[PDB]
């Protein structure tokens, strides 16, 4: 799974 | 892959 | 896709 | 969206 | 609804 | 389904 | 929110 | 890495 | 992780 | 960060 | 720096 | 940005 950030929210999927 | 939304942003990881 | 919390963190996946 | 709850371990889906 | 995992238990939601 | 993780804590959408 | 149970699998929804 | 798409734009990171 | 633009989309991978 | 660019694709590193 | 693949080409920026 | 060739692998960064 991979860290991502999307707008202000991180989380991995 | 999965398409991941935060309210108004989408991408797809 | 679906809504959902995660710990404290709302995303949509 | 509803709340989830296995043993300890709450989420939302 | 989606197939969800919440701690060791899969199911439907 | 994919794996969502927000630090430590782990499921699956 | 309530306990379910299916036989084998039981979750709180 | 990683696939990541963003509408028809696939790229690798 | 590193700072992406992916066609209009500025996220972090 | 920088633009990445092959031949019409761009991007931004 | 990162390994990427923009358009079909990959180079580590 | 500029041009950059390497063996059979060209860029532009």
């Amino acid at each position: 799974a991979v860290k991502v950030k999307v707008x202000p929210t991180k989380v991995k999927v």
